[PDB]
């Protein structure tokens, strides 16, 4: 069903992250982990203590797809493991220093021809698909960009609820 979902989503802050590459999606769906650039992990850790869920929607670019979504279970810590980023041109490993440990929703793909009729306020009632990584998205958008993914029976979200 959508209930547990539709609860860990109530009052929940969603963040658009943008991954310039598949293979760091997949480690992050293998590992629970997400770094990402200091100017968007300050955001994020103010976000986890300011909502009782803060939700990551990631899409790799260039994919026209949103991969999944997640749930931040801490704030960025260091200093853990080496995760084996692909860092881009320009990227480097000292920015991507922070980890934030995630738990994932839901790890379906959802096209973006399935999210055009949402659009964000916070980014100038955009569509929602448009946006730089780390751009929030305004609650009842995210909350019914999240529902549109295909369910994803694999996962079960009572483990997530008692995070909360």
């Amino acid at each position: 069903g959508t209930s547990k979902l539709k609860y860990v989503l109530q009052d929940a802050r969603f963040f658009l992250i943008k991954s310039n590459n598949h293979e760091n999606v997949s480690l992050a769906k293998a590992k629970g982990v997400w770094s990402t650039l200091p100017v968007n992990e300050k955001k994020l850790n103010l976000a986890f203590r300011s909502a009782r869920s803060v939700i990551l929607i990631f899409s790799v670019r260039e994919s026209g797809k949103f991969q999944g979504f997640a749930r931040l279970s801490s704030e960025s810590h260091h200093g853990g493991s080496p995760i084996h980023w692909v860092l881009p041109a320009g990227m480097s490993a000292k920015m991507l220093g922070g980890v934030f440990k995630i738990d994932w929703i839901c790890r379906r793909e959802l096209p973006f021809t399935k999210s055009a009729h949402l659009t964000n306020p916070w980014n100038e009632h955009k569509p929602v698909k448009i946006g730089r990584d780390g751009q929030e998205i305004e609650l009842e958008c995210g909350t019914q960009l999240c529902l549109l993914f295909p369910p994803d029976e694999s996962i079960d979200l009572y483990q997530v609820i008692h995070k909360m």
